[PDB]
């Protein structure tokens, strides 16, 4: 079956702004998080025809990986650290769901997980 279209990163009707934690998050958190070895699946929206999973839409409703939040921050898609946040979360929460406990995709995500935790734990001030 077709992929659906990716996940949306422009939107005039959505509302945005720039902040200094969206600055950081793109900057800092994306991309130290890009230049991992582990990065390359997370990098893009999981192909399904390519990697041949007839299943994986049906599981995965809410798709989400970091070469959407990448444009999403360099096009000023956000509002607010939360949103971008939340985009991360999903990432990874869709990551453990599909796949198994210690499967070599976890171990990676767990990984960038680890980094992105350290991250947003020095997620500056709203200034
Ligand atoms: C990310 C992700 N979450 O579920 C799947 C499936 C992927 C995923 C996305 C991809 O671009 C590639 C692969 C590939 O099968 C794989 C990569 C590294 C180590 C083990 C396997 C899985």
């Amino acid at each position: 079956s077709m992929n659906p279209p990716p996940p949306e990163t422009s939107n005039p009707n959505k509302p945005k702004r720039q902040t200094n934690q969206l600055q950081y998050l793109l900057r800092v958190v994306l991309k130290t998080l890009w230049k991992h070895q582990f990065a390359w699946p997370f990098q893009q929206p999981v192909d399904a025809v390519k990697l041949n999973l007839p299943d994986y839409y049906k599981i995965i409703k809410t798709p989400m990986d970091m070469g959407t939040i990448k444009k999403r921050l360099e096009n000023n898609y956000y509002w607010n650290a939360q949103e971008c946040i939340q985009d991360f979360n999903t990432m990874f929460t869709n990551c453990y769901i599909y796949n198994k406990p210690g499967d070599d995709i976890v171990l990676m995500a767990e990984a960038l997980e680890k980094l992105f935790l350290q991250k947003i734990n020095e997620l500056p001030t709203e200034e």
